[PDB]
C-alpha cells in the first residue's frame, strides 16, 4: 500500500513504586505526576531514542496529578503517503510535573511495531488492532512499564495528511 493511516494508542503506564527512571521516588514521596509527550518516528525509528525529532517538540498526550499506574487510552496517528515504510517507533516521554527541568524523567520508552503487509489492512473497518505491546524502557524495565497497540490501514491519497 503507498496510502495508509498509522493508528497507534498509549494504553497505560504502570509504575506501582511511584519511582522515577533514577529509581528514586517521584518528589521523594512516590505520588507520581505523570505528563506524557509523544512522537510517532517514521524516519528513525531503529536510531536511538529520541529519533529523528527532539522531545522538545513532541505534542502532550496526556497529564494527571496522584497517579502512579494510570490508564491512558490516547491515540497518536500519522499518515504514510506516496509510498511504503517497514516499521515505525511510538516515542514516549513520561516526565513527573513538578521541576520539568531538573527532576529525573519517569521514563523513555520506544514501542516498535512492524508494517508487513499483513499489518495495513485494505479499509480502516477491516483493521485489527494488534495486541497490548510492552514498550522497551531506557531504565528501569519491567518496574516502569508503558503499553501500546497499533493499527494500520489503506485510505484514498486525497485523506492522506
Ligand atoms: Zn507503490
Ligand atoms: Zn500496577
Ligand atoms: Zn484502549
Ligand atoms: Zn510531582
Ligand atoms: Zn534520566
Amino acid at each position: 500500500a503507498d496510502f495508509f493511516r498509522i493508528e497507534t494508542e498509549i494504553q497505560r503506564l504502570d509504575n506501582p513504586a511511584g519511582i522515577l527512571a533514577n529509581g528514586k521516588k517521584c518528589d521523594f514521596t512516590g505520588a507520581c505526576d505523570p505528563v506524557v509527550t509523544a512522537f510517532l518516528d517514521l524516519e528513525s525509528p531503529l536510531s536511538p531514542w529520541p529519533g529523528s525529532v527532539a522531545a522538545s517538540k513532541w505534542k502532550t498526550i496526556f497529564e494527571a496529578t496522584d497517579q502512579n499506574s494510570p490508564t491512558i487510552g490516547r491515540s497518536v496517528i500519522r499518515d504514510m503517503c506516496g509510498g511504503s515504510a517497514s516499521n515505525v517507533n511510538l516515542r514516549v516521554l513520561v516526565n513527573d510535573a513538578d521541576s520539568l527541568s531538573s527532576q529525573d524523567e519517569i521514563g523513555k520508552f520506544s514501542c516498535l511495531f512492524q508494517l508487513d503487509a499483513r499489518d495495513v489492512a485494505m479499509d480502516s473497518l477491516s483493521a485489527q488492532w494488534g495486541p497490548s505491546t510492552e514498550c522497551t524502557a531506557e531504565a528501569q524495565q519491567g518496574k516502569i512499564r508503558l503499553f501500546a497497540r497499533r493499527r494500520a490501514f489503506e485510505i484514498p491519497s486525497t485523506s492522506c495528511r
